C-alpha cells in the first residue's frame, strides 16, 4: 500500500497531513511559498521551488510561526508609531 | 514625596503622597533584550523618520513600559525564529 511523503524543509513521514507550498499561513493569508522565498531573501539566495515540494506539519507550523510574529511585528510598530506622532 | 510623573509617550500623570509598579527612567531595561528602553524609542523614530529630545528626567507610565517592553519581546521573537529558519534552509 504505502506511497510515501518527504519535507522540502528536512524527511520522511509515510503519511497530520504534509501541505503543498500554494498552503495559506493563517495570519497573513500569503502562501507559504512566498514566506519561503522570504527566508532566502534574508540570506542573499534563490530557491528551487518544484510542483513536487511538499512540507511536514513541523515545519509548516514553523513557518506559520514565523508569518504569525512578523505580522504582530509590523502592526505593533505601527500603534506605537502613530502613538508617538499623537499631542500630550 | 508630592512627587508628579508625566510620561513621555502618553503625557499621563500620575499624583502621589505611594503606590507598588509605578513610573521608569529612560535606562530602565527591557526585559527580553536588556537594550535601554530610549534605543527602543530611538528605534520607533527611526521607523518614522523622526528623532527625539529624551530631555534628561524624561518618564514612562507603567502600561507605555509594558506596551514598549513587548514590542522588544516580538522582535526578539523574529531575531531568533529567524536565524532558525535561515540556518535550517543552509542545510539544502
Ligand atoms: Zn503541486
Ligand atoms: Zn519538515
Ligand atoms: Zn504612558
Ligand atoms: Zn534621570
Amino acid at each position: 500500500p504505502e506511497f510515501m511523503d518527504t519535507c522540502f524543509f528536512c524527511g520522511a513521514v509515510d503519511l497530520m497531513r504534509y501541505e503543498t507550498l500554494s498552503a495559506k499561513v493563517p495570519s497573513s493569508q500569503k502562501t507559504v511559498s512566498l514566506v519561503l522565498t522570504h527566508l532566502a531573501n534574508c540570506i542573499q539566495t534563490q530557491l528551487d521551488l518544484k510542483p513536487g515540494a511538499r512540507l511536514c506539519p513541523r515545519c509548516f507550523q514553523e513557518l506559520s510561526d514565523y508569518d504569525t510574529i512578523m505580522v504582530n511585528l509590523m502592526t505593533t510598530q505601527k500603534r506605537l508609531t502613530t502613538q508617538l506622532k499623537l499631542d500630550k
